[PDB]
């Protein structure tokens, strides 16, 4: 209770499954939060299930589109205050091997999983620095992020990028005293509606082959790394890597 | 507040240090806490200065002692009821390179960092499986299992090893169902009275090519990644690293 | 001597350093080899110093170009028979930290470090597998695939990218049987002429706190690794991240 | 061909499986070689299906044999002079689980697989440095120091205790300018005559979930990574891990 104190925290892909589930613990532990998504239909019904307008908004938004982040966090700051905190969790997925992917794939799933991140990342420096905010930049992985999966290509390519360009952002940022922390966290296989849509999806990624667990995560276990990751109980954390999987990566 | 609601944990060199900060903050999150540590005069005052024995009491015991463990996990059931949580923290160094080590160097420190934590871990699940506990058991290595130090080459040795072994463990309890976790937490270089009693060790471990941040960290910032682990939060995390280092290891 | 009998090598930027050692133990060892560069004349000139034409060759070529890529390979087919073994050794890097990275900057160093090397994995794995060739690639990364730099963030982004999408072709390769090995190579500091070029700078990649061995290292470190990785000599490996950076990374 | 000309290596448990190839291709290449073994009727045979002796010797030796490590280094110099390679080979298995792990089965598997490489480091170390050799110290691990198996628990200490001590000795050699390298060799599955001897061993190890080649490999996979770290060609690399694996710590 009250972990993340005046906190203003901006989520990307905020709207559904993980995203959402970091939204709703970071408005309960006192944050103010501005999510995004891609439909307003939905966003705007997201935001009203968590809480109040002056608890979250919805600001649409497609993460690859780098002119609007800055209105993303012009909005947030109107809104809120300046912003301390930023998620970036919104991502694609295609179901390729590296041989199989095409040119068009690839560029639209980096443009999303990896430009989108460092924009994201890099406007969040610029702004969150030298304001005493304590701020934090938790950039959202995977565990494809540390092993390959061979029809996961390009999302590899992504997490990978992701993981280490983090670590970078990182040192910059504590060799600077800007005041502004950057981890990752890596997600296993977690249970969502869009999981539930794909026959199969959960009963695989449950095989003990793949999860030890022997079942998939929920979008809490994720919310909860995150609280710790935005709060100040995790000052002294930055240019890691925090893996909440079920084993996956163990074996 | 309350977010370790109904758990019992064990915390091997809890007296002092980063021990002493996860008991405190156990306690202050709702567990019932034993401690241990090597003195009764430190241990007792310890404890009382955390709380009432109802909440905290000292045990006294070297991690080393096979046949003490069973004690320490009999006497925590007397007052406390069934164990839920074990942290394996008590651990010592030697200042030696592998070359410069004797051989009874290497084995006091293998049977404090490594014996120990072996114990703990597997008369922990032994004691912890099968109770629906939500049980969790914590191997502190350090950012010495991830990276050498040319001095400090047994107790190296001796954190890789905890680092994979918990691991094995990890995978055991999650395969065979057993509701145990195991994850180890690695600490850069933290703030204690036994490192101000060292002249210059805090301002060696703060040059930015040891320590990014530029400063060391302090006993909290160990309780609170702690706090999640032995939390149900940390449900779905099991057989994983979490690095809280100043930047230390990103580099 | 004759560790790449048969073989048949593209190696991209092989005109100059790290590349031009590649190609100059390769055909030391047997291999075929076609080298490519931006600048025909450098280009023409390292081949003739290498070897004859029928055991080396030049193709000018900028590795982000996705086309020119079909071209290579149909060129070195040509001239040697089919393909058995590439090198994406071709990079660029920026100075820049993630905050002060242009978007230009961005798109450019992505263009060849990351999706050159997906143009040339993709394309030698539809062109190499399922051929009894041995067939191996190598992807160049770098020690900034492991750890950050505070200003070379598109670069570690780059690296990162590679090291991993790297693994997802070693396994989709092993699981369909196609007689492809897919590897990486993380080099640290390495002497060339461009280094000569910047006063001061081999003496600072060489103090203790970057390099614990006290002095960078050479071209012929990393060819030597790389004869390894072609040859059948490491049949068994694939999916893998080798390391030649004089002690970078163990600390 | 000469690739290991004038070279003195030890390797301890070279009268088998891994150990014995890389005597043999140690041979082939040019050092003169010690190998160590249990048993005297075999090592003597191993030493002479090698070559003579001029070449290759045996040495009866446990390398949890403190005092008999000087004994092994001074009968080496005796032979072919001052040692130059040392392969820290010999190791045990217990299949475990850490739950399941006596005390005695951990202490015995640790006296080989760790205080052995220990021993044989340390005294490497003193014996190597500063001749203009060189050196080279090359620990055996595995696979399992870097991931878990259930039934492995003692074994995993271990070779995650070897992986970090191992970058320990590589920097302080390293940061001393002492002329020697250490590193690490992690093999996957590999065929022997003991496996043979197990009804079903190699077809589970084989299944895509464990070894994504669909197969295991053989001894010469190890001794041809060993001869590269064992030789000039690897100089600049110290601290390092090396991973033979057919794809499995990849996934
Ligand atoms: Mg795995
Ligand atoms: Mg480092």
């Amino acid at each position: 209770s009250n972990r993340l104190d005046g906190k203003v925290a901006i989520i990307t892909g905020g709207t559904l499954g993980i995203g959402l589930a970091i939204a709703t613990k970071f408005v309960e532990e006192g944050a103010k939060v501005m999510i995004t998504g891609r439909h307003s239909d939905v966003g705007e019904k997201a935001a009203k299930s968590v809480g109040t307008p002056d608890q979250i908004q919805f600001f649409q938004h497609d993460s690859s589109d780098e002119d609007g982040w800055t209105k993303l966090f012009d909005a947030t700051e109107k809104a809120f205050g300046p912003v301390s905190t930023l998620v970036n969790n919104a991502g694609i997925a295609v179901n390729k091997s590296v041989e199989e992917t095409t040119t068009a794939e690839w560029r639209k799933l980096l443009a999303v999983n990896l430009d989108g991140v460092f924009f994201g990342t890099r406007l969040g420096i610029q702004r969150m620095k030298n304001k005493g905010l304590g701020a934090s930049i938790i950039n959202m992985s995977s565990i494809e992020g540390f092993v390959g999966d061979p029809s996961l290509g390009a999302y590899n390519a992504s997490k990978g990028a992701v993981r280490i360009m983090s670590k970078s952002a990182a040192l910059d940022c504590a060799l600077k005293d800007y005041d502004v922390r950057v981890n990752t966290v890596h997600p296993g296989y977690i249970k969502t509606p869009l999981v539930d849509d794909l026959p199969g999806a959960e009963e695989a990624m449950s095989q003990r082959t793949k999860t030890p667990m022997g079942h998939i995560g929920e979008p809490n276990d994720i919310a909860y790394i995150c609280v710790y990751l935005a709060s100040n109980e995790s000052k002294f954390a930055t240019g890691s890597e925090f893996v909440v999987d079920g084993g996956y990566t163990a074996q």
